[PDB]
Order: C-alpha cells, then sequence, then structure tokens
C-alpha cells in the first residue's frame, strides 16, 4: 500500500493565492505590504540581489514607522505567519542558486540590524505535518555546510526536535523518520564532515531522546538493507559516533519500547548491521574497552575467538536470541542464524542438554502410543454394553491400572503444557498456526481428545470408542514432529532449523531451576583495568587472510596455564 | 493476471458512473488550479507521490 | 524513423524545412513517429530520445495540439495504437530550463530527501473532454 | 636506552667471576626462561626494527649474544621455543634476516603441550621445525630465505620423527578453506632441493609420506602427489608422470606405481 497522504498544506509550491491572504491591506498605492511581502518571496524564490537590497531597504523604511517598541514583532508578522509561520530562510533554503551564499549573509544581516535574530533563526513551524521544522535541516538537506557553519555562527539551536507529522505512523510511506533531531539528519544522508563538525559542538547532546525515545543509533538501525549494498555509508556511519562517543552506556539506553538498539536490531531485521555491531574488533588502543571481539591469542591460523555475550542468550529478560525466534514478520531469520553468537550457541545448547531432555519426552510419547494403541485392541468390549474407555479390572493382578494412570495423567501433562503454551501467543490464520502452532496444535488436540473419553462414561454414552480411536492414529500421526533431531531426516533445511529453534527455548523454558547448564566462561577479564565481567564464549578461526595480532590477551597459551 | 482483468472490469464499471454525473461535475476532480511557470497558463494539477531511494554513494 | 539523429540536426538546421506539414493521413512528424516504436525489447529505445530531441529543437503546443485528418490527438494516438512505453515518456517529461517549462509535464517542488512532490498537466486526460485517453 | 645504560653501569660493578652469567640472569625473567626479546617480539610494535637492532648491539657489546639468541622457551609448557620462532610467527622476515645475520639456529625442535591432539587444545602440530611454519602459514620468500643457508637441514625429524614433508601433509584439509598454496609450497621444496631419499624417508610410527596422505584423507595433495610431470633432464627422475605419445586430443600416460600396488604391504590402495 503506497499512498502518501499530503494531509495539510503542499507546503511551499509555485501555486496561487487560492489560500486566503487579504489580511492586511494598509493601502496607499492599489497595494502596500502583499507587493512588498510577495516581491520578497520571489526575490528570495530567484536571488535578484539589488532589486533585494532595495527591498530590505524600504522594509526597513516600512519598519521605520511609529511602533515604539512593537515594531520587531510587527517584522515577526510581516515577515512570517501567513499560515504556517514559515520564513524567508525556509523558502531561500529549499531552492537554489548560486547566488544563495550571498543573499543569506545580506538577509542575516538585517535581523542583526534589530535585536531579534537569535529569535528569528530559530523559527519553526506551527503547520501540523511538519510542526518542529527549522531552517537547519533544510541546509542539512540540501548540504550547505558553508551555510551551515554561519547557522553555526548564527547560534541556531542545535537540539531542536521536528516532531510533526513528518514521520509516519506506518512503515516505509507518508514521510521518512530520521528521527527529529538535527544531529542524525546529515548523519543518516552521509555528510561525515557536518557529523564531525556537530559533533564537535559542546552544545550538541548525543543522549537526547525522540519522541519515540530515540538515540542517533535506532534512527541509524532504520536505515540499512537487506544485503551487502554498493559499500553502504550506514555501517561506517556508526562507528564514526562511537569511537567519538567514547561511553559504553550509549547502547544500554533503552527506547520507548524499553529496547536496546541492538534489540532493536533483532526486530527490525537488519543482519549485516547487527553482524558488524555484534563484532567491534577495536583496535585502537584506548578504547579498546567497548570492544566485543577479543582476540584472546592467535599464533598462526586458529586463534581462540572470544565475543561480547552480554544481552545475548536468555539469562535476562527479552534477549535478543528470544526475540529472533519468536518474532514473525521478519523474513530473514533463517539467514540471520549464520552468525556465531547465535549459531554455535544452538550448537551449545542442543549438546549438554537438549539431546537429552528431548529424547526423553519423545520416549514418554513414543511409549504413550504403546499404551494407547495396545488397550483398544487388546480388551475394550465385554460382550454386551460396557464400554470400558479405561478398563478397571477390580481383581488383583494389576495390568489395567497401571496404564490407566500412565494414560491419563500424561494426557494431563500434555493438556496442561499445551493449553499454557498456547497461552503465549495469538496467532493470525497464516503461518504462524501453520508452520509455527501447526504440531503444537496436533499436541493440543491430542491432549483433550484422550481425556474426553473419561466423560463418554457419564450416563453411558454412545461414542466411547468411535471418538476415542481417532486418538490412537493420529497418536502415531504426529510422530513426523518427532523424528525432528535426525540430520539425515530433518531450504527447507533452514525452515526445519528454525523449526527446532523454536524447540530449544521451549526446553530452557521447562528449566525451572539454578541453570546448572552452565554455557559459558563466566566472568573473565576484559581489557579494562576493573572490567572483569561480561560471561563468554570460546571459537576458533581458520585459513585466509594472514597478518598480525597486535591486540590480544596472553602471550600465546591455548588453555589456562595449570 | 485475472485482477488484471478485473482491473478493466472495475474500470468498465467507472467510467458508467461518471457517465452519469448530473449537470455539475464541479470539484469532484483533483487539487488543481496551479500557477505554471508562465505569464499566461493557470491549469489543472495534482498531487504528490513518493520514492525511497535516497541511498546513493554521494561520496 | 531510422534512428540518424546528425542528419536530423542537418535537417533542423536548414530554414525551409517546415515542421508543422501534414500528409494523406494529415499527420505530422510526431504521429507517424508515434505510430513505430512497438516495445523495448526489439527495439533500443532511440524514439523516446528522437521525440525529446525534436520539441527541444524547436516546438510550441500548435504542434502538440495539431489533429491528424481522422481528427486525432498525438497524445491520443498513443493512446489508441498501444504505445505503452513512450506513453510513460509522454507523461512526465520535467524540463529545466525558464523558456522550456510550458512544455513540460512533471513539476517537482516540495522534494526533500526521500520524499519528492508530483504535479501533472491533465489535461486532455479527465473526462472532461470528449474521448479522453482515459 | 636508559635502562640499557643504567644495566651496563651496574653490570660494570660486579665483574670478579659472573659478568657473563649475571647479566644472562637479568634479561630472562626466571619464571617462563622469556628473555626481554621474546617479550620483545610478541609485543609487536611499529618502532621495533631499530629496538632490535639496539638490543642486539648490547648482547654484541658484552659478547654473549648467541648464548642470548639461540635461548630456548624452558617452562616446560612449550619450551624450546626460540624468540626466532614467534618472528616467523610473527612474518616479520625483514628482521628475521637480521637474526639469520645474528646466526640464530635454523635447527630448533619446541616441544610441549601444543602440538597435542583436540584442536581447541591449540595444536598447531607443524612438527616443531621453524622451516615448517613460514612454508605451513604461507611465507614463501623467507622459505626461499631458509634455503639460502648451507646450515639448513631438511632431513630433520621430530617427535613423531617426521620431516619438513610429513607435518606438511598434515595441513591441507580442503579447496574450499585454503587457497591451495600447501600443493605450491609442496612442489617449492622439491625443485629447490630434493631426493628420493626425502621421500622414502618414515616417521618414527614406521609411515610413509605418500601413505601419510593416504591414512589422513588429505584427498586433493594426493591428486598432486601423483601425476606431477617435471620436464627438466637432472629433474625428471622425481617426476611420476611420463607423458610420450600425444597427438593432439590423446595423450600417453605412465605412472610410477612404486608403493601403489599390492607388492609390498601397507599399500595405499
Amino acid at each position: 500500500d503506497s499512498p502518501q497522504s499530503p494531509q495539510d498544506d503542499v507546503t511551499e509550491t509555485p501555486s496561487n493565492p487560492n489560500s486566503p491572504s487579504a489580511n492586511l491591506a494598509k493601502e496607499e498605492q492599489r497595494q502596500k505590504k502583499k507587493r512588498l511581502k510577495k516581491r520578497i518571496f520571489a526575490a528570495v524564490s530567484e536571488g535578484c540581489v539589488e532589486e533585494l537590497r532595495e527591498l530590505l531597504q524600504d522594509l526597513q523604511d516600512l519598519c521605520r514607522r511609529r511602533r515604539g517598541l512593537d515594531v520587531p514583532d510587527f517584522l515577526m508578522h510581516k515577515l512570517t505567519a501567513s499560515d504556517t509561520g514559515k520564513t524567508c530562510l525556509m523558502k531561500a533554503l529549499l531552492n537554489i542558486n548560486p547566488n544563495t551564499k550571498e543573499i543569506v549573509r545580506i538577509l542575516l544581516a538585517f535581523a542583526e540590524e534589530n535585536d531579534i535574530l537569535d529569535r528569528f533563526i530559530n523559527a519553526e513551524y506551527t503547520e501540523e505535518a511538519y510542526e518542529g521544522q527549522t531552517a537547519l535541516n533544510i541546509a542539512i538537506e540540501r548540504r550547505q555546510g558553508d551555510i551551515t557553519a554561519v547557522l553555526i555562527a548564527a547560534g541556531a539551536d542545535v537540539n531542536a526536535h521536528a516532531k510533526g507529522v513528518f514521520f509516519n505512523p506506518k512503515y516505509q510511506h507518508e514521510g521518512f523518520y530520521f528521527g527529529e533531531t538535527p544531529l542524525a539528519l546529515a548523519a543518516c544522508t552521509n555528510q561525515p564532515e557536518i557529523v564531525q563538525l556537530l559533533m564537535e559542538n559542546e552544545q550538541t547532546d548525543i543522549t537526547s531522546q525522540d519522541s519515540r525515545g530515540n538515540n542517533i543509533l535506532h534512527a541509524l538501525v532504520t536505515v540499512a538493507e537487506d544485503f551487502k549494498t554498493q559499500n553502504d555509508f550506514v555501517k561506517r556511519m556508526y562507528d564514526m559516533i562511537l569511537l567519538r562517543s567514547g561511553n559504553w552506556e550509549l547502547e544500554t539506553m533503552r527506547n520507548n519500547d524499553g529496547l536496546t538498539p541492538l534489540q532493536l536490531a533483532a526486530k527490525m531485521g537488519k543482519a549485516e548491521i547487527l553482524k558488524y555491531i555484534l563484532s567491534r574488533e577495536i583496535k585502537e588502543k584506548p578504547l579498546r574497552s567497548l570492544s566485543r571481539k577479543f582476540t584472546d591469542w592467535a599464533y598462526g591460523p586458529v586463534s581462540s575467538s572470544l565475543y561480547d555475550l552480554t544481552n545475548v542468550d536468555t539469562t535476562t529478560d527479552n534477549s535478543v536470541l528470544e526475540i529472533i525466534v519468536y518474532n514473525t514478520n521478519i523474513d530473514n531469520r533463517h539467514e540471520m542464524l549464520t552468525l556465531e553468537p547465535l549459531h554455535t550457541l544452538l550448537h551449545t545448547k542442543w549438546k549438554k542438554f537438549a539431546k537429552y531432555m528431548f529424547f526423553l519426552s519423545f520416549c514418554f510419547y513414543f511409549f504413550y502410543n504403546i499404551t494407547l494403541t495396545l488397550v483398544s485392541y487388546y480388551r475394550p468390549r465385554e460382550d454386551e454394553d460396557l464400554p470400558h474407555p479405561l478398563a478397571l479390572t477390580h481383581k488383583m493382578s494389576w495390568l489395567q491400572l497401571l496404564g490407566r494412570m500412565f494414560v491419563l495423567i500424561w494426557a494431563t501433562c500434555i493438556s496442561v503444557k499445551e493449553g499454557i503454551a498456547i497461552f503465549l501467543l495469538r496467532p493470525s490464520d497464516l503461518q504462524s498456526i501453520l508452520s509455527d502452532a501447526w504440531f503444537h496444535f496436533v499436541f493440543f488436540v491430542q491432549a483433550v481428545l484422550v481425556i474426553l473419553s473419561v466423560f463418554l462414561y457419564l450416563f453411558a454414552y454412545k461414542e466411547y470408542l468411535a471418538c476415542l480411536v481417532l486418538a490412537m492414529a493420529l497418536g502415531w500421526a504426529n510422530m513426523l514432529a518427532y523424528t525432528r533431531g535426525f540430520q539425515s531426516m530433518g531450504e527447507s533445511e533452514r525452515i526445519w532449523r528454525l523449526q527446532r529453534a523454536r524447540t530449544i527455548l521451549e526446553f530452557e523454558k521447562m528449566l525451572p531451576e539454578w541453570l546448572r547448564s552452565r554455557f559459558r566462561m563466566g566472568e573473565l577479564c576484559k581489557v579494562a583495568d576493573e572490567d572483569f565481567r561480561l560471561c563468554l564464549r570460546i571459537n576458533e578461526v581458520k585459513w585466509t587472510e594472514w597478518k598480525t595480532h597486535v591486540s590480544f590477551l596472553n602471550e600465546d597459551p591455548g588453555p589456562i596455564r595449570r
């Protein structure tokens, strides 16, 4: 769906005065000031210099008239407040000519000939779609750092906020979302010197937030593509903030949704950025504290890799691995899991427990199919109308009581599990109940149907056997979901990966204890005097790209010494 | 492709009902009356659109 | 029509060269040039740029508003014959030059990063005159 | 230089019985047996070319350099490692020649808890000889520079009795995860200097380097070890491919078939 919703005025067209612009006559010769007002705007639109010099000259001569101290806001009212409050600078900065530099410094000097220029420079729109729009952004748009330095020499508020409707409620329509700050705008639009120039100002906040509570980086998260483009600046912009930032805490900042930028980068699905954020191979010495990848020791082509692991696995609320499985609406999740703190960690958690505990509930169910098949083919039936959906065998030699509290209580163990496993997510008719809640629904439907035979016994219903026979053959039918662990039996592979990626977190949801499965090198020394923390990971490297390795941790051991 | 056939079909409608528009056709068309870049050209504009490919090198 | 631009320019050098002339079907230079593009695959797409070349060389709306012997607009003649590709060109065709703006049809003013305003000329386009292109 | 000036003046105070011995204790930490130089070669720096040259001149002026330069790692975890051994891993071939100009020993066998199984246990079994890891880490000119020295032995064996070749067999692993230099390095050494004595050598566990590729699964280099035609008159014997009757789209083929068939025990087949 691509409308544009132009809702408010059509914002600086060469159109007619179809709008009512008959407010101030004050006539002395067929029109006094509307001829003065608009011919300025056309001179603003064109750049005729001497005419504008004569325009400004009689303008101040028009403002020479008797006002006392009501002249400056008159000149505000004279120059602005048509419908939107737009200034000459706004109109001048939209179009461009080679005359543009000279006409500003003339124009800038005029409100410097008065004392309202600081009130004048930070005009913004009453215009509802663009409430908060300043002249800076337009210069940022049209890439005039030459003018922008004079705007800094004018001293405009660099930390303004364009919180109009110009950013959208939808996804990629009716306007872009640079996050309302003048710093982010040149940052999003690849003006690195200006980015360097803007961050050089001491008045420039960086840690300020959006309406949506966002830093500059959250905007940058909402930029990137789905692939390695023709060398996008988005990645090489990101660090140039961070090395100039000098602080770890900026990514610890949350948003209106209370999310880390990296955590937001999961939901936005921007993989290549997320590959970049996760590495941080900081080579440059004094700020290697904020790195995230660490050469332990290299010694040739096989080094001991070491990742960050601080918000990654489910040890806190809404870990970044918790997003990538449990978020839908990203059609690149299968390929994102190629990365190493993702991929290998799943190989880790499969290893020490998930090969164990999955095959047990496989075997608990496989023996449950044996206790469900045999009791309705050996003896369901004794000769007239006595049903026995669960045969009792009141006498000695306890055979049929041993299966009964095995069948019906394990029927509760799937019913209580799946009755709550469905009470986490509400799918909508496709792709999350047909791929994610596909078999667990059948797991839940088989759960309900076994206990359903008990209420057929209440006053001897007819449905005791033809309904209960459906639980058996469908009980053998959902075994395809439980031949999932074999590599040989399981792009549908990558779908199958993501399907058993659903499983592994589900069993971690079934680890209520103190997690004696300790999957990680705990709280080791990072390159700091104090940060001997941020529990860890160890991985292995092979042949290419032979370079020397300056930064490391220890003087070539492989394991811990002693 | 049958949707495009439907695009013909609802196109066949919209002319018929527009043909059935009574005595005044007024102001049920578009945003117009633009001042074209001329001294005598005052006719008939229409509204705005969008594309999302700011993306390039730009040095 | 056979993709020979310099001799067209050389034809445009002569003062005696009429552009306004009609034919057996009352057709100008443009009308027939409409009738042959056929494709994008089986043409290297010079007809678009040749059609561009002539109007910027010399042209007014008199040359566009002309109708043929069977009474038909050269805009509409593409509309009847199915010349889809040149109709894309005949629609927007923005020109930035001050004594050349009037012959354009695309008018971009409110353009901002990834957004860009759009205006169309909409002359024989709507149903306010008979035989619209629509 | 200040520490060098101070220690020089401090060494002048005790010269009654140990001027060479007392200094050698100072230059090397007693724990690991690592020198200042060994620290200097791990911790690299884009200033280090002078920093060694100054260091060597001090050991030269006090005339203890050859004891110092060809001193080894002596802490029995990854023992026997020279400072030179770092420099090839540090791939600083330029100053490595200065160590060659210093007269460092090209024969060093660094034992230790590396070259072990279970690759995560670092296990870099290049076979502990300084020739190997130059060629094992794709460094051809310094291999040529190693071939320049007369003292450079090729014939040497190891803990597993392995030559230069045997270990070089044990690392190719692939064609995808290697740019295939092992083939051309293996080519480089035999044409540089070689006889069948160097091929017929067997290891400590008694095994042919032809057969060692056969046991370990090094498929790709086995393609190279089989045909390997060389046209040069004092070089034909080391070849194995013999093309004579070749005509347009047809070409005769001959193979050497020495340890190949089942006429000796443990054939490659």
